[PDB]
């Protein structure tokens, strides 16, 4: 373990480290490796999408939050609100504890599969999860997305992209930005316009 | 043409010199431009720069045009920035746009690509036609520091296979490929 530089404005650091970034305004996100949850490439793709999308405070749902990394980054980047969801107790623990390590106590957490039983709508839905689960998320997006709502997917293997692209088209979503690092794909998504 | 605010990212917006813009986020940097390639290719190159600038890097912006990418790199905390173009009009625009943002230490050189450029850089940025990028590719090695990175934008997706070929032949690899509409941006580094 050491510092994972994601961008000019984001680095990830293990909780024990005493790290001073050369850029004083580069945000440092502390994570506890002893807790559950990831993939550095897919995290970076999702983060670049969030950096692109967050031109004003947006309401955010981070689906399949795992360690909470993306929910935490969204909060630091000025989200209007953040809901983080996952299926496991240990994700709920990791997200809360990792948030707290970064001095954040107001990220809302819900133990739930995808967006089942999530009442509100959001400006930004973010999901770094495997493509077969994304396929189940796609038909849920519309009813949980504000008008002008945007979506960021990551964790897509390149071989899975046709199936993702077809399901997005079928649900009237377009891809504004496609990113590929190694075999991994990230997408910035909005309603067909 | 008419020019409006271009909201690039959380940390950057491009604003026409005259336009009074108060960003919602207090710390979203504003780049002022007179008048002010296009939106899409600029945004891809910017994402590349945002990803790459994890510490102060020495930067070369090739085919600078308005000087937008040179200025953005400077604002994101580049150690130094050299901007090149063949055109006298571009040299003027880049100088004036830099001054409009209170920047006076971007180096400017009127030259084709990296011919006549002495020295090497941590980061080479070029948002230009793919045909010109093809000529730039063999110039990269001798102008790039070890662990140096290269950002290309301005590629139409149909012209990508020839760029990929020329990069491979010059012992470069693509770390990140970005596509928005028909436009391609690339983050590039030395192979192994």
């Amino acid at each position: 373990y050491h510092v994972i530089n994601l961008s000019r404005h984001l680095a990830i650091v293990p909780e024990w480290e005493d790290y001073q970034p050369v850029f004083k305004d580069q945000e440092i996100i502390r994570l506890d490796p002893g807790l559950a949850f990831g993939n550095h490439q897919t995290t970076q793709l999702a983060m670049l999408g969030i950096e692109r999308a967050m031109v004003k405070p947006l309401t955010v749902a981070d689906v399949g939050t795992g360690s909470g990394i993306l929910a935490i980054a969204a909060h630091k980047l000025g989200a209007k609100s953040v809901l983080a969801t996952d299926i496991s107790d240990e994700s709920m623990t990791a997200a809360e504890e990792n948030a707290a390590l970064n001095g954040i106590y107001d990220i809302a957490l819900q133990k739930t599969s995808l967006l089942a039983d999530v009442d509100g709508k959001f400006d930004l839905i973010v999901a770094n999860i495997l493509a077969e689960i994304l396929l189940d998320l796609i038909p849920q997006l519309d009813s949980h997305l504000n008008e002008d709502g945007q979506v960021i997917f990551s964790g897509i293997d390149y071989l899975q992209l046709p199936k993702i692209e077809q399901a997005l088209a079928e649900n009237s979503f377009q891809i504004d930005l496609k990113m590929r690092a190694g075999r991994w794909i990230g997408l910035a998504i909005s309603r067909k316009h």
